This record gives C-alpha cells, structure tokens and sequence, in this order.
C-alpha cells in the first residue's frame, strides 16, 4: 500500500504505472496541473488539496508515501504564494498527516536548483545549498522539514534532486517551444542565442528507474542526484525536432549534477541526452493531438 | 527607520535598546513570549501577529528589518504547528510584506541547530546543514527563503547562527531552572547525569555586538556563527549559581561553533562562558524581583 501525491501529473503518473504492477496505489491530487486520464486504472484517485484538506484518513495503513506533488516551476513570472502553498505548506501538512497516521517512509522529488549558483560542475550531493530561486528555496525548505521529521518522529527518507525530465505526458520546455513554432511555421525555426547553449535531459523512464534504485540506500536520510551522462546543445535539439517532424526550416538565431553517487551504488541511465530528446519529441507530437 | 520583529523579547529588546540610540524604531510583536515592559520607550510598539495580520503600514519607509520574532525552542514537548506558524509562515509573510513595501535589508537570528549533528567542532559556517530538530529545520527553511528573496527581489541579508544566549530579561535556561529548584530546597540541588556536559554560552551584549558588527559583511547574503571562545561544564554552572546565591546545597546527580569568520572581520567576544554565566545569574536574581 503506497500513496503517491501528484500521481496524476507527468512524473507522478509514471511512478504510479510502475508501482501499480505490484502495490495497491492511492493517489492524492487536486488536478491543478495534472490529468486524471493519466492515472493507472489499478489505482484509487483521491481529489484533495495537500495544502488545505485533511488527508490522514487517505494515508491510513500506507507503508510509504511518494511525495511528487508540487507547484509547476516556471521561468520570471512566478507567484510566491502558490509556490509557498503547494511546496512548503503542502509538504508540512503531509508530514503531519504521515506522523498522525503512522506512515514512516517518504520518497521526495526535490530539484537541482537547491544548489543555487554552484561553482563546481558536475555538482555533487555534498555541495553547499544556497538556492537563489524561490522554487529552489521552497524545495530545500521541504528537504529540511523531511529530514527533521525523520529524526524526530522516526521516519526514513529518499530525496532525489534533478533538473529536466522529459517524456510522454510532459508539455513544456525547449522541445515544446520548438514544436509549437514549427506547427506555426514549418519553414522557419527561431532559436534564442546562437544555439551553442548547452542543456542536459534525463528521460522519464530513467528518472523513475533511478528513484526506484536509490531505495536500496539505507541511511535514515538518503539524498541522490539524478541526471544524464551528458549534455546537448540547443542547436542539436532543434535539428532533432526537425528530423522527427521531417522538416528543413531556415534557422533564425537571435546546472549539471554529478550522478557518481548513484552510479557507485550500481545505477546507470539507459539513455543519453540525444536519445532522451528524440524519444520525447515523438511522444510529444502524439500527445498534442491526443 | 528600522523595524524589529520580536522586539519585546529577550534578544529583541536589547537590539531595540541599542539601535534606538541612533535610529527610529518600530517594534512588531504579538507579546506572546515577549513583555511590553521590555520595549524601549523611544520605540513604537505595534501589537501584531506576523503569521496573520496586515503589516504593510508598519514597514512603510523602513530601511531594514531585524527579524528576531520566533516560537520558543522547547525541549519532546514541542508543538510542530506552533514552530511552523511562528517561524516558517511568519518569515514567509514578512518577506512578502518587505517585498511589497520596498524594504530590502534583513537581519535574521537563525540557530546553531541548523547543523544537526556536527562532526567538525568548532563548527564552521560552511559545514553541511542537515537539521535533526523541527526547530533547526524551521530555521534552515527560513534561511533558504531569505536567501532566495535576496537574489530574486534584490535584498541583502545578514544571518546569524548561535546558541545559549544568556543575560537580563531571559527566563529560559539552565540557570533559571537551577535558581528555581534551589528556591525550593536550598540544601540539595539535583543535576542531570554526572554533569560533565560542556556548554558554550554567549552573554547577551556579545550576541548583540556581534550582530551589529557583522553588518560590515558585504555579500548579498552574509552568514555568521556567533558564540564565545570556550565552554563550561554543567557542574560548574551549578557552582556559580550557588556562589552567587550564597547557598551550599549538595549536588544530587540524576557543541561549539567557530567564530573565526566574524573574528577575521575584527569582532571578538568580550566575555567567556564563565563570565557570561556569572553575570547572567546576578541578572536573573534581579530579574525575578522586577
Ligand atoms: N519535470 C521536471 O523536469 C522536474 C525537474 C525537477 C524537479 N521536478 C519535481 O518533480 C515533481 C513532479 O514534477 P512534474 O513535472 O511531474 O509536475 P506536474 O505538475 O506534472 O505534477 C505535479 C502534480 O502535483 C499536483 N499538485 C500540485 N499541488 C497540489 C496540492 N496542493 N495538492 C494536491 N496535488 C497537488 C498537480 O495537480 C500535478 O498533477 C515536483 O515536486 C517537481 O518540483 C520536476
Ligand atoms: N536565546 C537563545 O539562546 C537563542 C538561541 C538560538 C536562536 N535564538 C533565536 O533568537 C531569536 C530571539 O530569541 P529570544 O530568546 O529572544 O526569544 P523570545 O521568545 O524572548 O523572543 C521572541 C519574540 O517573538 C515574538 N513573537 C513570536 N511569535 C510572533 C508572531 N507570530 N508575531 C509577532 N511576534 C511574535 C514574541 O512575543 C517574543 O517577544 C529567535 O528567532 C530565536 O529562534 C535564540
């Protein structure tokens, strides 16, 4: 019996698909940015807001909680109140619910931005955490609360930090922006910068697999970075998008984490950045139609 | 024009006394653990709850905010909701209010417990922060939020980590308990364990002088540990309490931060632990009369 908060969203729904195969799954989601159609039918969907509704009764008997729910991290035009509410408060309320209900296992999706302006790349898990963005700070705040509840109310946790996950059911970012442009005009793709900018992506299946793998970690609190073995330039992303869409437009030009910790434990990503991107472009295409 | 939250409390009142000598002070306090009588008469006392009221008219024109307000850190007998509301939520709401009012300088009293189980003593500011207590976690969360607001909304902050501050106006601590118990049976004092526990104490004036001194730090976010140069044993504390009370009961037996960063800056605590304790005891005896 496992509870998956945010199980109706991108990463969450994938987690549900994998766990539902051998666990009774209860999903808690207010569908603010999720889609109930993504939820496996073998699971029970409870439509509740972690920041305002009492959820201890939905946690009754649960052996573990995969806390995947959170506010969408956006570029700039961010709202402090929603980030606070859906990240900090929601997590605090969940921990209290877990405490009262007796649930002592939590798997949490943090974020690569807890490291702020890191001066060493690839960034290891023991690198200082001085977030500069509100989303990063909210997540580091969540990690602190989790850590303390683990020591104070005897819980065990697995915290995963990662940057950009792509794959079926996700709809935003560079790949999305390119598709929507080429749909708008198949003969020209605008690229901000000179395309030499680098990016790194982890394919969704690898994100899920890493989180499952890290569970063998047996410290009271286990922190792991998840990421790909490489990088990819925006210029190459554009080409792959054009390749899969079968196009040849005219191009108009206007935080890497170290995974050595998980790798010494025995995990390795199956896909590199280019493969993650190519598979993600195909699934996004069909996703937008579906 | 400076606003001091928690200005009716122990550390806060002393800050107000010192700052009022050359600045217009506005104290925001809900008089929970604080005493109105401790507020300097030259200051304006605004009775409000940081975690619930509209404090916009009060931050108007302020140059900086000394955020001293917070929940009492108790022993096992703590109220998560109270710690969350008076530390995390109050701080979030304050930062929002500051943002809205245009105040961009914040001085914050954090805590030594953000370091959890420090394995490096004297503990430096760059030591990892993995709190084991809800109080420590609540403060680390506050630090994260403050650091992100500084970077996102152009603010500058001075964060102070410390423990065991003693002196006039404080009523929580080993000294207070010893005097209280001694006031029952002046011929027999019960001391936990063999009382060989070392404990670094900082006298209130050194805490306040350190905070004022640290303002010289010119990074966007300045973090400093505060403390005295040494430690003192529990048994020794009991002795000094008796030495001052003029009693000779028989004893019935039932961490150190590095300040090299502030010292490099030119600050030095005036009193060692024994001196802070001796002065604090006399301060309390006289406090109990008022
Ligand atoms: N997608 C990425 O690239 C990425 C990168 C780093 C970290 N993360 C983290 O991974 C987690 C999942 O991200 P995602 O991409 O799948 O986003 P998402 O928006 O698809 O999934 C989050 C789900 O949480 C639910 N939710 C939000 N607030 C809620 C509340 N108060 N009560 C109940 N449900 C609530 C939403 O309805 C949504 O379905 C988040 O915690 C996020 O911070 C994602
Ligand atoms: N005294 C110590 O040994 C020590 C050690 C470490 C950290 N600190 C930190 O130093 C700061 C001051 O500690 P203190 O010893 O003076 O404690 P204190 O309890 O005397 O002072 C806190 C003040 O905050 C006010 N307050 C609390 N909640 C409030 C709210 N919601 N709205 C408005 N006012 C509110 C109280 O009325 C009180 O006057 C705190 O942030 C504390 O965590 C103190």
């Amino acid at each position: 019996l496992i509870v998956v908060t945010g199980g109706a969203g991108f990463i969450g729904s994938h987690v549900v698909d994998k766990l539902s195969e051998s666990n009774e799954i209860v999903v808690i989601d207010n569908l603010s940015s999720g889609n109930e159609e993504f939820v496996n039918e073998a699971a029970r969907l409870v439509k509740a807001d972690l920041a305002a509704d009492d959820i201890k009764d939905y946690l009754k008997g649960a052996e573990e909680v995969w806390h995947i729910a959170a506010n969408p991290d956006v570029r700039g035009a961010e709202n402090p109140d929603e980030i606070y509410r859906n990240n900090v408060l929601a997590t605090y309320r969940l921990l209290e619910a877990m405490r009262k209900a007796g649930v002592s296992r939590i798997v949490f999706t943090s974020t690569s931005t807890v490291y702020g302006e890191a001066k060493v790349i690839p960034t290891p898990e023991d690198y200082p955490t001085h977030p500069i963005s509100l989303y990063g700070a909210s997540k580091l705040a969540c990690e602190a609360l989790i850590e303390s509840y683990c020591h104070t109310f005897d819980m065990q946790a697995w915290i995963y930090r990662f940057a950009n996950v792509i794959g079926r059911r996700s709809t935003h970012g560079v790949i999305y922006d390119f598709i929507m442009k080429l749909k708008r005009n198949p003969e020209e793709l605008e690229i901000l910068g000179n395309g030499e900018q680098n990016k790194s992506y982890i394919y969704i299946s690898d994100c899920v697999d890493a989180m499952l793998f890290g569970l063998r970690g047996d410290e009271r609190v286990n922190i792991f970075n998840i990421g790909s073995e490489d990088q990819i330039k925006v210029k190459r992303i554009a080409e792959i998008v054009c390749e899969e869409l079968g196009l040849s437009p005219r191009f108009r030009f206007t935080m890497l984490l170290s995974i050595e910790k998980l790798k010494r434990l025995g995990w390795k990503p199956r896909y590199n950045s280019e493969e993650a991107v190519r598979m993600a472009v195909r699934d996004l295409v069909e996703d937008l139609d579906e």
